[PDB]
């Protein structure tokens, strides 16, 4: 039942377990509460079909599952993504917790290109995150 929504998925490598999911009208979205193996609680945006008992990670080694957040150049093409980074460490920016998820369409050198909902297309650095899912 809380505040503060984790943007930033910096826990790289603590696994964390989807402990709750609750509608929050304040955001007219799901969030879930997340319990990670260092005993750190923290909530995050909860994408469609994320479930309690489900396991979360973030960083360059986390698999592609839903609710996993990794630097884009580690994300599979035809990927739905979201809260998605401008910069390199800015946090999410884009569809943070409302809208239409993002998809990776392909990557060259230091940048992924990716398609937002629009139609609009826009070639990222790879070192920028986004989180597996799709939201509102």
């Amino acid at each position: 039942q809380y505040r503060i929504i984790d943007f930033k998925r910096d826990k790289d490598g603590i696994p964390g377990r989807v402990a709750t999911i609750e509608y929050d009208p304040n955001r007219s979205a799901n969030i879930a509460l997340i319990n990670y193996a260092d005993g750190e609680k923290r909530y995050i945006i909860a994408p469609k079909n994320l479930k309690v008992g489900m396991e979360i990670m973030s960083g360059p080694d986390a698999d592609i599952k839903i609710g996993n957040a990794l630097p884009l150049e580690n994300i599979p093409v035809g990927t739905l993504v979201h809260n998605i980074e401008l910069k390199p460490g800015r946090g999410g920016q884009l569809v943070r917790a409302a809208g239409t998820s993002a998809q990776v369409l392909g990557k060259e050198g230091k940048y992924v290109i990716v398609r937002l909902a629009s139609g609009e297309v826009r070639m990222i650095l790879g070192k920028c995150r986004a989180t597996v899912g799709e939201v509102g």
